[PDB]
């Protein structure tokens, strides 16, 4: 979730409210390639697959598409569609609606090539939902190296301080009956809490900052925040092997890619007690 600053600046400017030029690209010659009333069949396909791609069958369906055209035009356009959709989800839009709106616009495109949907590499933001992994994947191929943002609130963390023993170690260490600082960082397998987001981030480093306070003897309340250090998406497709499969990994290994920075801003407040 996380609202998003009032003045965030979408990467897919709305152009004319509703989809009209929003997604989809400049042309060449000549406005032909199939009759003029007809919807671009690449879009038709996307619309036929919307029930599947916007659900937990997404991966399976995509794998099948990749295999059928060898990561060709249909497959690329679908993948760029997932990013735009996932982005829109990050800006607060319902995913399936965004998806349709996107596909309908591609549908107005009169060419049949892999760039009939724009992938503007600017300001991308991962949503944390169903298509985030594909957005990050998208980005590694179409993003020309640009860093992008995956707000800490969208990762699905759910950090129990009490069972990270390095942290607790530090907490239990002589102190007054009041203040005392704690600022410690530590590795964390986003997989403890979310396997989707693990697909995109793997391990990250988190950081804990706050104080702790002691009562009667006694226990202690730490209240403070968690924050995250920027992670680096290694876009070499052999790192997605286990997730994407033999066929797709192989096809993707032909395609150029560039790793990029993922910034993870924000606070996750935390409060805890414990003892001895
Ligand atoms: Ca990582």
């Amino acid at each position: 979730p996380i609202e998003l600053p009032p003045t965030y600046i979408t990467p897919y400017p709305e152009i004319s409210a509703g989809g009209n030029g929003t997604y989809r690209g400049q042309d060449l010659s000549s406005g032909q390639s199939f009759p003029r009333g007809m919807q671009n069949p690449v879009a038709t396909v996307l619309l036929l697959q919307g029930d599947l791609y916007c659900s937990p069958n997404c991966l399976a369906t995509f794998q099948d598409q990749a295999r059928r055209d060898s990561f060709g035009i249909q497959s690329k356009v679908a993948l760029k569609t997932f990013a735009a959709a996932d982005q829109r989800e990050a800006e607060g839009r319902d995913l399936r609606t965004a998806y349709n709106e996107i596909a309908t616009d591609i549908g107005r495109s009169q060419q049949i090539n892999e760039n009939i949907i724009k992938y503007p590499p600017g300001n991308h933001v991962l949503s944390g939902g169903l298509m985030t992994p594909f957005h990050a994947l998208a980005h590694g191929m179409f993003g020309l190296g640009a860093p992008l943002t995956f707000p800490i609130q969208n990762v699905g963390l759910n950090v129990d301080i009490r069972g990270i023993p390095d942290v607790m170690n530090v907490i239990q260490s002589a102190r007054p009956v009041g203040t005392s600082s704690l600022d410690v960082n530590f590795a964390y397998d986003v997989g403890k809490d979310s396997n989707a987001s693990w697909l995109t981030l793997g391990n990250i480093t988190l950081r804990l900052v706050g104080t702790i306070d002691k009562n009667a003897s006694g226990a202690w309340t730490f209240s403070g925040e968690i924050r995250a250090f920027n992670d680096v998406y290694d876009a070499n497709p052999s790192n997605h092997r286990g997730w994407l499969g033999e066929n797709l990994t192989s096809l993707l290994s032909a395609v150029p890619f560039t790793s990029y920075s993922i910034e993870i801003p924000g606070s996750l407040p935390v409060t805890v007690s414990g003892n001895l």
